[PDB]
């Protein structure tokens, strides 16, 4: 077994996930979020306790108001970047696709549903029907649904994003995990990893593209779980060495760039499970990828 496997066993045996997770919350970075808290931005924030730090926030390329609730998570050692953002609001869907355009993202990873626990957690920011495209008048963008591939618990959509100012056109891939409860965990590591590897296999995480945009409702809980597992697997892959990966330290590093990443102790516990199981693929057993596909029942 791996060293994270031994740690996992010991934390489970002693029932100390809550205290481990709370220790991460206590040590996490605290940086100012002054732009986020300006009164003119109050209606650009979904949650009053979830704000991007000033130092890592994504700036829109407009001179009236450059603010969006989004953070650049720049993982220097892993050499991968992600943009984590809240589920867009009815007045920030233009800003969201403006951000995708300006940052040259190829993929958007959505980990939530529009309605959860009886509430609207995210605006309907993409078109559901080919023939009903969306136009974002404030940012002058056009968005068309090109096709969609619906599986049991996730959906992949091809979108066309057009800068109406230049008539330039880009293909955006939308990866929508549709079975991960808010404040909850995926149904299995298998189905989480099946989805993550689908994002990976698309090419959307390539350094040739802008950072992938990852969001849930707040852009911290599920988004943080997704990013932590991906980065840990990537660090392991780069060194081909499971023992070089200290998952809690990686999470603390990520939290330098956005607050609150991973919102429950069980999501941290699940992060371990995903990385431990994903390690089998990283370390040369590609048959596990087939097993996940079956176990996930797509
Ligand atoms: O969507 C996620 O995974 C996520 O982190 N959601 C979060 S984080 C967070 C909230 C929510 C929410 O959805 O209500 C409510 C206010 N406090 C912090
Ligand atoms: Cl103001
Ligand atoms: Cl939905
Ligand atoms: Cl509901
Ligand atoms: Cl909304
Ligand atoms: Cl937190």
């Amino acid at each position: 077994s791996m060293e994270m496997e031994k740690e996992f066993e010991q934390i489970d045996k002693s029932g100390s996930w809550a205290a481990i997770y709370q220790d991460i919350r206590h040590e996490a970075s605290d940086f100012p979020c002054r732009v986020a808290k300006l009164p003119k931005n109050k209606n650009r924030n979904r949650y009053r306790d979830v704000s991007p730090f000033d130092h890592s926030r994504i700036k829109l390329h407009q001179e009236d108001n450059d603010y969006i609730n989004a953070s650049l998570i720049k993982m220097e050692e892993a050499q991968r970047s992600y943009i984590l953002t809240q589920g867009p609001l009815p007045n920030t869907c233009g800003h969201f696709w403006e951000m995708v355009w300006e940052q040259k993202s190829r993929g958007v990873v959505m980990l939530n549903r529009v309605m959860e626990k009886g509430s609207l957690k995210c605006a309907q920011y993409w078109p559901q029907k080919e023939e009903k495209e969306m136009i974002f008048e404030d940012t002058n963008l056009k968005l068309t649904l090109i096709s969609e591939d619906i599986k049991s618990y996730y959906t992949v959509r091809q979108l066309e994003l057009e800068n109406l100012t230049t008539q330039e056109t880009r293909e955006i891939l939308h990866f929508h995990y549709t079975t991960w409860p808010d404040f909850g965990v995926p149904e299995s590591p298998a189905s989480f990893l099946n989805f993550l590897f689908k994002v990976r296999e698309s090419g959307s995480l390539s350094p040739e593209h802008g950072p992938v945009v990852v969001h849930c409702s707040a852009g911290i809980g599920r988004s943080g779980t997704f990013c932590l597992a991906d980065t840990c697997l990537l660090l392991m892959d780069k060194r081909k060495d499971p023992s070089s990966v200290d998952i809690k330290k990686v999470l603390l590093e990520m939290r330098k760039f956005r607050m609150g990443l991973i919102q429950t102790a069980d999501q941290l516990r699940f992060s371990y499970l995903a990385v431990i199981e994903g390690a089998k693929f990283i370390m040369g057993d590609s048959s596990v990828q087939d097993q996940w596909k079956e176990l996930s029942h797509e």
